[PDB]
């Protein structure tokens, strides 16, 4: 029914494909500074003003609900206040004012124009089109209130950097207001409001085509410039810098969205509760949008703490996608029938599976071209990567052959769960291998025996499961293909491999990081299976259990991509 | 009826008495820079903002005619354009942009707050009170449009003074707008408009008393500061500087008022033609207001051509009063009955007479304390000054004894016209004396004979006029006391003395300047008398003839004050 989520995935595909294409053109020394600066100037001075003007000349103020506006600004202001007070209490007074100036604006300004708008239109084009007009009401008005405050703090820092007591507060506040009004968007917003008032909701035809042409190309050009502006801005930082950056990011993506949810539910008191639920969905999806590069520009012009802000922004752009994706799906689950939930879990499984295939074949190509798998413990890690690639390809085929052929279905199921169980076991096998290398014992490693075991016991369990199991082809989910016996086997497999990991626990640090991260998802799987078997009756909690288990099982290769990928 | 002009004179009295008191406290080294700067800061930052805020919170926009506003701004803009184009065509390009920046703003900004408001309230308190609310609509709004333009020209000059081609037009226009918005009045006007919108035409009682206290003392303090700020800013300039200054002043006081009249008559098309006439009167009296010191401050901060602007402003303040006075009276004459016109001419005669008495006794005290009247040609000039003082005192008594006593009336009339005719003759006597000194002849000057003649022939003519004349006490004017015979005698007196001046024509330059300026008024008098005798029927032109003749006859001592006063 409402909230068509199927179109969300393709939109993220083009949105991040443009970014990766820009970055690829960047690091190849193909695109130089000249045309990059030209495109940036075109975006900042021509495309964005035209787009905002065309969207603001037609607004229909007479039928716009301001509960959105009040809710979003109050949530942003509360977040800004919390961040600023925390900064002033924790930061050392040597440069505390600078931090209190640039840190909290990172928590309120978001890339709602180039990035958020494609998703919101892809999700609300035919069901709630009116939502598309609220975005242009958020970024400017918020920028009117919260950002100027931070500005004067920066000026205060600059003032105490100059040690010029002659300057008064009037000059500082004047400079701050001058800086914030010098930002183009505020005065195009003002002129657009003036033109809407003057023209009485009319668009001149002579310039309508020009405005459409300038505004339609804004998104792609802005994303391309963003991709170009992250070629070499990621550098190593200190432990305290990492900690404060993580705190900032968690504030960005976990604090504002939840607060927006709660106080949107608080403020609104309308009827037709479905509309209120959709409103909360819109607010929460809005809260999770990443950080705009405008704060990076502000830091650059202020020439203070530029590197940390740039690193935070570039990391936030990448981290936003999985979180907003899981958010959209998790919010969609409660209002669906169990068979639609099964369809949704297959869909997300395919999506994460294909992305993970891209990651895994990239990693396998890198490792094979490195020729570093001849010595321990790399060959078994490559074998585990191969098992991941095979199980993800099994996801792909199985979703393609769910109800296509019979014998194909059984063979695909057998190979699929063989590879999956091989990954489960190989986690514990790498645990044992790392533990025995830790012993520093000059004893030969039975590499052939361990690899044949790691590929044979999973196959043997799959075969005996097929022999003892009973076929049940009416279950869409692969877990319930035969019934109790399969997930009893999976539970005992999990229990065994996890005990192996626990008793067990040259880039050994990389391997031990992997041998730590994998077992959390392993506990997730054990908890899911033990919950299903102990609790025959269905609770109101297994939906996110199933979703997280599928996500881990079917995108765990992302972990190896992150760790064994650079 | 309407346009009560009687209260105009006293208002000018206090307005310029405050100025002279401030100047007198200034040159006595009694008031120093400290309290002067304190009072100036109080006026600029506290009194004026409070006054404008209290007058702007209550405005009643619903019933304000904007024909005034359109008319006044279009006239000011036309004047500004004419001045700027003339400046750019005539000024040499060495510093032409600076001139085109500061010269035309001198022609549009006026002292409408401290100076004009007392006159407009004194003339329009009970008849057209609403007029008082238009003043605060003129100065800011005009300052919004015309002055900023000039600013960028100054910046252009500064830019070409720096020879920095890196700066673009955007920076220059930004600096100009920053300077003009930095002026306090614009943002108190904006905040006052905002408060009027918010409070829905209400004034808080808790601050109403404070606002009244701050705004009531603004006028006196501003006039006092203005008087202090002219102690030593008048210096000698060159001939071209004098010529351009005279051109500027004539533009100030003759161009804007007439243009405002004509295009106010053009734009308005309302009924009840009396209202339109009053509107034109208001516009013309507004156009004649002097120059505010704000342009002097602008020149000082720009540090360009400060002396010429300051001299022009300080001269304009003094020159404004006689011109606005004669304007008010001349505009009032057409709509009155002949007996009210006679009353008005007696009133203006008394006013100019008492001011001229102040001037004449000051000059006589200076000359007598100088002891420079022992040598030619000073004693006869002192005698002429004495005759002026006596004839002005005769004005005073005669207006006091117009219908009080009979024998007093005849004796006052006799002495009065004796002194007046003595002045007429003594003009020609000084002409003869200067001509005979020009001869460079070592011949004794019959000083006793010439002085006894100069005091005796006028008395003899008065006596024979009394003997041959017929008393007619029903005429309010002194000219028509007896009838034809008196002004036949005056006409022959004028004709004789003026032929003496023509055939005739050590500070001889001062004397010849006097012996040039006096005879213009002499022609005015001859023209008036010959017009009355040749044209028995009354035309529609003798009103200004009579007014100018009375003004000359009864304030000619102002001429000797200006020339024989320093």
């Amino acid at each position: 029914p409402s909230m068509s989520i199927t179109r969300l995935f393709p939109a993220l595909l083009e949105c991040f494909g443009i970014v990766l294409c820009g970055y690829i053109a960047g690091r190849a020394n193909v695109i130089t500074s000249t045309q990059a600066k030209g495109l940036g100037n075109f975006v900042s001075r021509f495309a964005l003003p035209a787009l905002l003007f065309k969207n603001m000349v037609v607004l229909n103020f007479s039928n716009v609900d301001w509960s959105f506006l009040y809710s979003i600004l109050i949530a942003k202001a509360s977040v800004f206040f919390i961040v600023c007070v925390l900064t002033l209490l924790v930061a050392s007074p040597d440069s505390r004012f600078s931090k209190a100036g640039l840190f909290p604006i990172f928590a309120t300004q978001s890339n709602d124009f180039a990035l958020g708008y494609p998703i919101v239109e892809a999700l609300y084009q035919t069901t709630y089109p009116e939502y598309l007009q609220y975005i242009y009401l958020v970024a400017p008005i918020s920028l009117m209130m919260l950002n100027p405050i931070g500005f004067i703090f920066c000026e205060i820092q600059k003032w105490k950097d100059t040690q010029n007591a002659s300057q008064n507060k009037i000059k500082i506040v004047g400079l701050g207001l001058l800086r914030v009004l010098q930002n183009p968007i505020v005065f195009m917003v003002f002129i657009g409001i003036a033109f809407n008032f003057i023209l009485d909701r009319k668009v001149p035809v002579y310039v309508e085509n020009f405005l459409d042409g300038l505004g339609n190309s804004f998104s792609g050009s802005a994303l391309f410039y963003l991709g170009l502006t992250m070629v070499g801005k990621i550098k190593r930082l200190k432990k305290s810098a990492f900690v404060v950056l993580i705190l900032l990011i968690t504030a960005k993506l976990l604090v504002l969205p939840l607060l927006c949810r709660e106080m949107v539910e608080l403020l609104d008191k309308g009827d037709s509760v479905v509309n209120h639920t959709s409103l909360s969905n819109y607010a929460f999806l809005y809260g999770v949008f990443p950080v705009a590069p405008g704060v990076a520009i502000f830091a650059t012009q202020f020439n203070m703490e530029v590197e940390i802000i740039t690193s935070g922004m570039v990391i936030s752009t990448f981290v936003s996608a999985p979180i907003m994706y899981v958010s959209a799906w998790l919010l969609t689950f409660p209002t669906m029938d169990p068979k639609p939930l099964a369809y949704a879990i297959q869909n997300v499984s395919f999506d994460i599976s294909i992305v993970s295939l891209i990651s895994l074949i990239w990693s396998l190509a890198i490792l094979l071209l490195s020729k570093k798998y001849k010595q321990l413990p790399h060959m078994l890690t490559t074998n585990l990567l191969i098992a991941q690639s095979i199980v993800c390809a099994g996801m792909m085929i199985w979703n393609f052959v769910k109800e296509k052929n019979f014998v194909g279905q059984i063979l695909v199921f057998v190979l699929l769960y063989s590879s999956l169980y091989s990954t489960y076991l190989w986690t514990g096998l790498l645990a044992i291998s790392l533990f025995l290398l830790k012993k520093r014992e000059r004893v030969q490693i039975p590499v052939g025996i361990i690899i044949i075991s790691g590929w044979g016991i999973p196959a043997l369990l799959v075969g005996v499961l097929l022999i003892t199991g009973k076929h049940n082809g009416d279950s869409i989910d692969s877990a319930f293909f035969y019934g109790k016996e399969q997930m009893i086997t999976t539970a005992v497999t999990l229990f065994c491999s996890i005990l192996i990991a626990g008793i067990s626990l040259q880039q050994l640090t990389r391997h031990v990081l992997l041998c730590l991260l994998l077992i959390i998802g392993l506990f997730a799987n054990l908890s899911s299976c033990l919950w299903w078997l102990f609790n025959q009756e269905p609770g109101r909690l297994y939906v996110e259990l199933q979703f997280f288990c599928a996500v881990f099982n079917f995108g765990q290769g992302f972990i190896s991509f992150g760790i064994f990928g650079l």
